[PDB]
């Protein structure tokens, strides 16, 4: 059974992605950085849906640790057919007010996390000889920029550049590589949503997960190199 | 049962869209300009799947005829929950070589067609009080341009602008409005297969169902937060 | 002989500012208007006082055969145009259900019929100069992103972008660059809405748009083609 | 006189930018990582053009060293009115074949370089109370991605997002912030020349001044309503 890894799937959008993929019939490996009990709960819910699941715990920034965990996981359970890079991080503030840690942790969590998670997994995916699916989670801010988020905008835009480049490299292997860029998602804010978003509301996590689930499906086999915005018309 | 009109659904991409929407559980109205026998065949295939279906024949450029046919159809069968504007036209040629007919017929079929079909249908859709779905079919050419296709590029680009603007107007009524922009799709048919191997990252033309599946997803209840978008289904071309 | 540029809709507004800047850059500039002949002649006088040759042409860009006859005769008398700026445009705003047939048709055709009707008689005279060339279309932020009450105008301005990009591909081998300038909200004749919605907190001035067109028409912009350049104060 | 810092301006695109800005009437501070003699030659050319100039030497990745050099320079010569961030590095290779150094050096040179150079300079620019100009140099690869360049594409795409976000924060100060994305620029074998002939609509690589002229326009007073933009100078590539 084809297996998909979803980073940051203990709660929020990542959890909703993991559950939709399980309902689609994929085996789903859960992941979290520190919330082991939440990850275990999602694992139980996936197993209740009739699919195999377990969790892995790592900070996507710990390069050598992520490699050891993923290589051991692929040896024990086979290569991943799909990977969803969902875990991200914000440290908001005006650009001259950002600290070094504000900047570095935000950039690396996205861009080093891309390298650290996917580099060990590309050849095991290719070796399944059945195509594959990679989906990254960016943001409206990675497309357009946002005040107080020069670091987050850079990180999520860089994720887009990496995703499009990787799509070109993996296309001949029938592996599609796409990005989903959510808008404002519910995880006086309702008044801002009423005023600024054409649909007049924040998105729900399943409205994002549905797009990821579609891209991971066999039906989406001619969609690659794309950034798909799920943002209620914001841009 | 929610009903969806698919223009140009007698064959090709539009037929695949129509069959996929029927399989998702929509009643589907088939449309063609002149190929009535193929339209009748698609209607029968949709009926055989367990959904209601009939066909409408019109040229989308005949503004007053289209209005009369659609108003009578809505009177008889209720408002459309969805409209997929798939019917299109090319007349390729270098810009100095294009004739008036080459230019006018390509621009109008996309832009007159958008107006002529949607204008009679907006209020019947809103009156359903359950949201709605509008999907237009553009092209990679409407995003980036293409040699020999200044007319088609303008026509398909103009469809993107109209789609995005209408998305803004209809969002408060829970009607999403999106565009699907295919790349090179195999609709039938050695040179064009080698051209696909070199130019397209996936190294092949797309199949009609690979376009129809994206349209089907956008028409589904699960795509309720996607609007104002151009979704490219092009094998990585751009 | 001096390179000559046609600016449609240059009797007033953005098109006038474009014509004056192109004259100051040393082009001969031909002024055009649909009906405001007195204003066209005043722009011609200013271009002449600026030191360049100028005259005006009057036509509705939708009158395909009349446009063809006027442009053919003008090129016969004065030579091919090195540049063409398609600036003249038209809005008929309103919610989509409120638009009349005329609201829709006049807006679509003024941009897309105008593109075809003005450029078809001029492309070969431009190519036959054998010195490259410049074509610039005026779109809008609405043609990129859409705007409420402007389904017709967004379609018209987005269609212009597609035409521009495709023609850039066809003409690149002749060293004719083809680009689009997409202004945001420009002051030509609300002020509080500008302060709230535009990062620069103000409307643009006509010369801020004209400066981009002038730059694209310059010899220095020889490697820029197929582009949509937004002049919008940060709006998108 | 308004002063502009151009990073990596001892040769190539950066040198062409520095010279064009001096001819436009700006004082221009040259920069290089190690090529000290080349930097001094550019300084002398700018002085001969009639503007004030000197050079600064640093690796944009050396965060605290850059901060100390720039703080001292602003102390001695005043805040910069403009900054042109020309800081990039490639380490090409198939993605699963990239080393840690291939990845990290490319990401950091662009994104650490943005932070390390611009953070010390934002407040001194604002304190001029005269507006300002920031231009970053990206690449067509940062817009569409490129095979063998997952690292460079991510680096150059991250620069675009940082630039757009910073444009939003500084717009109220009349500081415009824009990105220039060159295509293939002649900075050449027979193979490279032939690949330019076929991929690029203009059928040639760009020259350094064709890029510098766009930077120079953006830095001019006339470009005062252009901000948050990525302007591609690529011969029609995309
Ligand atoms: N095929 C491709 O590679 C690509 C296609 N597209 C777009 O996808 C859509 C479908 O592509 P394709 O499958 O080629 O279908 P076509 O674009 O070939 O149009 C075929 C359908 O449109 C109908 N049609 C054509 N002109 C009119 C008109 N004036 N009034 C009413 N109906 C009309 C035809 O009716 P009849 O059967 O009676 O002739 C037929 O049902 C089009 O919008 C096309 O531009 C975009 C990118 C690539
Ligand atoms: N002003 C703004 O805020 C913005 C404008 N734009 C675009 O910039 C361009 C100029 O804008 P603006 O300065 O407002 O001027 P307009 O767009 O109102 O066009 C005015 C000029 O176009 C001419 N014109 C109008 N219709 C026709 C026609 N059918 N045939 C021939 N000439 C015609 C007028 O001629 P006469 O003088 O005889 O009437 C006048 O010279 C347009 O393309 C517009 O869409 C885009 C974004 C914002």
């Amino acid at each position: 059974t084809r297996r998909i890894l979803v980073t940051g799937s203990s709660r929020g959008i990542g959890k909703a992605i993991a559950l939709q993929l399980a309902k689609a019939g994929f085996d789903v490996t859960v992941h979290a950085r520190s919330r082991q009990a939440e990850a275990e709960q999602v694992v139980q819910e996936i197993q209740a849906l009739g699919q195999n699941s377990h969790y892995l715990m790592f900070d996507v920034n710990e390069r050598q640790t992520v490699q050891q965990i993923l290589e051991q996981d692929v040896e024990q359970h086979g290569g991943f057919y799909g990977v969803v890079l969902n875990a991200g991080l914000t440290h908001d503030g005006a650009f001259p007010a950002l600290t070094d840690q504000d900047w570095d942790e935000v950039i690396s969590t996205s861009l080093d996390g891309f390298y650290n998670v996917l580099k060990p997994l590309i050849m095991p995916m290719i070796h399944l000889r059945k195509g594959g699916r990679i989906v990254t989670l960016s943001s409206v801010s990675g497309i357009m920029g946002n005040r107080g988020q020069v670091n987050y905008s850079a990180a999520k835009a860089g994720l887009i550049g990496a995703t499009k480049a990787l799509a070109l490299e993996l296309a001949k292997r029938k592996i599609t590589v796409n990005c989903v860029a959510p808008g404002l998602i519910e995880t006086e804010v309702k008044e801002h949503a009423l005023k600024m978003i054409p649909l007049q509301r924040m998105g729900q996590v399943d409205e994002v997960a549905s797009v990821v689930k579609f891209l991971c499906s066999d039906e989406a086999s001619y969609v690659t190199r794309q950034v798909i915005s799920v943002n209620g018309g914001l841009i």
